[PDB]
């Protein structure tokens, strides 16, 4: 209840040291990575020392949040693999 994760992830998400590197998707409920590249280089380490994107996934979801890599109907998706929105639950 309340950990420590989920309390740094209010100021990450916000604009702080990111500041035009990640925003929400519209009002919560969704986070999106416009530049993943950016991010992770000079974004991922800058809070968790020396973790990878596959790290910063893993403590979404024993916390609650979770990643997205399906392929129910996307008219033209699975087309990029820099960009993509992180669901808040995905399945349960």
């Amino acid at each position: 209840a309340r950990p420590a994760f989920v309390n740094k992830l209010w100021s990450m998400v916000n604009d702080k040291s990111n500041e035009k590197f990640i925003h929400w998707s519209t009002s919560g409920e969704s986070i999106v990575v416009p530049n993943r590249e950016r991010f992770v280089q000079e974004v991922l380490p800058k809070y968790f020392k020396h973790s990878n994107f596959a790290s910063f996934v893993r403590q979404l979801n024993m916390y609650g949040w979770h990643k997205v890599q399906d392929v129910k109907s996307g008219s033209m998706l699975s087309n990029n693999d820099s960009r993509w929105e992180f669901e808040n639950e995905r399945h349960a």
